[PDB]
């Protein structure tokens, strides 16, 4: 038992991982097949950043313009081209370290794996949800981007994030791997702001069927309620709204537990309205909303990769 | 900016996990070199888990009675011995993926990464500390012994933990790589019971110092204290007493800020007595045990590896 924030087997996505260096500014890339994607502001200087015409700074960049270092030894950039707010740099060789992989745009309430990066090589990994207002929570310094964010099914890395930048409250907006922005962000440094950022209902209530598959029970009161009912309270505390597609992909932890969605809904209305009275759930003081229903079943019968 | 439990890239350790199975008993291994280490009760069948004689168990399985098994390929065991609570599998291949690696006893309140493993398969990655009490809070299920505990030194992997058992509390005890328990843990199914669980008090206090390099100020006060006059404040919250050598080790974390230690440690104990009045630090509603200060270094200045 026990119950952990936990990031997928990054060894996958560490052999994919390169240095690109554009004129003074070096950021990360990912080598797969023979092409390595990157963010473009890669090609800006600080001063560009402010308010960037990427197709005219382009014009002044040509293949030997980009350094691309996989660990100590030089790949040969025989093509470039933008799509988007990334560049691909096709080079002469075929990463021979290329897993099966699969492009994807996550929706909003997803969960996914950042290997975080410095001249590319690997810092760490961390597990992230793609938020309601369509940016991450990170850890992300200069030089981080082009870190990205990945699931593994089972033999396959599904890559969906590309890092490109901070907003306040040190909040992390960037691409899929396509290049196009999660939300309304754009890769220029000028006062952009995250929207309200909603709780990831579906979410907190896999996280309390985790708690009770661990024995954590406390919480669970004699109540019921319906949708209508629990959504009037989780519009009040800026929850997102419950839908029946919602219980039906919790129909697996429902099952497991013998506790019905809307029976589990009234604890966690409860637990909205009067607080946690100083209590933990799994160890937490707060309501996790960071765990899908499949990150949790994941994580309870012990799924490989 | 921004924080995370933030566990080391696992590439270097999925490359050594093969399978083993003796009898019906499955569980992980280490592949380093020519040995597999993993725990001796593979040789155990469930009701020699009561009340094992290891030794006696061993007289009963030759070489061939150890099926390894890396990925879909069986390697060939050639020798076998128990040191003290692993058995070492010499097999007739070297591992042609061991990393540069060390064995390492780690001391309580440090930190390392687990790659928990079912079947020589990697499930996922998170961060544990060595508690005072030489538990672990981990995520470990039937056929997750052997999963190791690592920290990488740039290429150097130093594994300090491999997985036995769980007890009550949900909390997890093992050994190093010598195969010498954590704490007073046997590798028997008898009534066993942690100690109380001490709190990491320099691992608060650099989190803390996280906090402020992040921006998350609201706890620094207009007080400094004394060790003796805050030791006497840890003791009732059952934190570990603070002493110089502490003081010493959050050096460059204070310097980094400006912030002394001691007019930390008076911020630390007006959260203790008055908590955090439905406030958050870092995006917690408790005070974090779980970074050292090397590991809020490591993480706030992107050292890679
Ligand atoms: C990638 N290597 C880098 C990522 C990191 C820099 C750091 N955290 C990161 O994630 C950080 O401090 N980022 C904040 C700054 C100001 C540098 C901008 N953010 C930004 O401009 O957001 C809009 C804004 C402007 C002014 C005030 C408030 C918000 C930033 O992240 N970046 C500016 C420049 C690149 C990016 C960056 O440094 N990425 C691009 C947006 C082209
Ligand atoms: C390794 N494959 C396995 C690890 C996991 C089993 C699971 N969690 C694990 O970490 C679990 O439920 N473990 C608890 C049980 C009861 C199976 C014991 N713990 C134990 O005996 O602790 C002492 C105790 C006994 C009775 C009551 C309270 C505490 C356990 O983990 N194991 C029993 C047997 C191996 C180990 C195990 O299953 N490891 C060994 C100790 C030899």
């Amino acid at each position: 038992s026990g119950f952990r924030k936990m990031a997928f087997p990054s060894g996958k996505v560490e052999g994919c991982m390169v240095q690109v260096t554009c004129g003074t500014t070096t950021l990360n890339g990912l080598w797969l097949d023979d092409v390595v994607y990157c963010p473009r502001h890669v090609i800006c200087t600080s001063e560009d950043m402010l308010n960037p015409n990427y197709e005219d700074l382009l014009i002044r960049k040509s293949n030997h313009n980009f350094l691309v270092q996989a660990g100590n030894v030089q790949l040969r950039v025989i093509g470039h081209s933008m799509q988007n707010c990334v560049l691909k740099l096709k080079v002469d060789t075929a990463n021979p370290k290329t897993p099966k992989y699969k492009f994807v745009r996550i929706q909003p309430g997803q969960t996914f794996s950042v290997l975080a990066c410095y001249n590319g090589s690997p810092s760490g990994v961390y597990q992230c949800a793609m938020r309601p207002n369509f940016t991450i929570k990170g850890s992300f310094l200069n030089g981080s981007c082009g870190s990205v964010g990945f699931n593994i099914d089972y033999d396959c890395v599904s890559f969906c994030y590309m890092h490109h930048m901070e907003l306040p409250t040190g909040v992390h907006a960037g691409t899929d791997l396509e290049g196009n922005f999660y939300g309304p962000f754009v890769d220029r440094q000028t006062a952009q702001a995250a929207g309200t950022d909603t709780t990831i209902t579906v979410n907190v209530l896999a996280w309390l069927y985790a708690a009770v598959i661990n024995g954590d029970r406390w919480f669970l009161n004699r109540f019921t309620t319906t949708l209508n009912d629990f959504n009037l309270v989780a519009m009040k505390y800026n929850y997102e709204p419950l839908t029946q597609d919602h219980v039906d992909i919790l129909g697996p932890l429902s099952a497991q537990t013998g506790i019905a969605v809307l029976d589990m809904c009234a604890s966690l209305k409860e637990l909205l309205q009067n607080g946690m009275n100083g209590r933990t759930i799994l160890g937490s003081a707060l309501l996790e909303d960071e765990f899908t229903p499949f990150d949790v079943v994941r994580q309870c019968s012990g799924v490989t990769f």
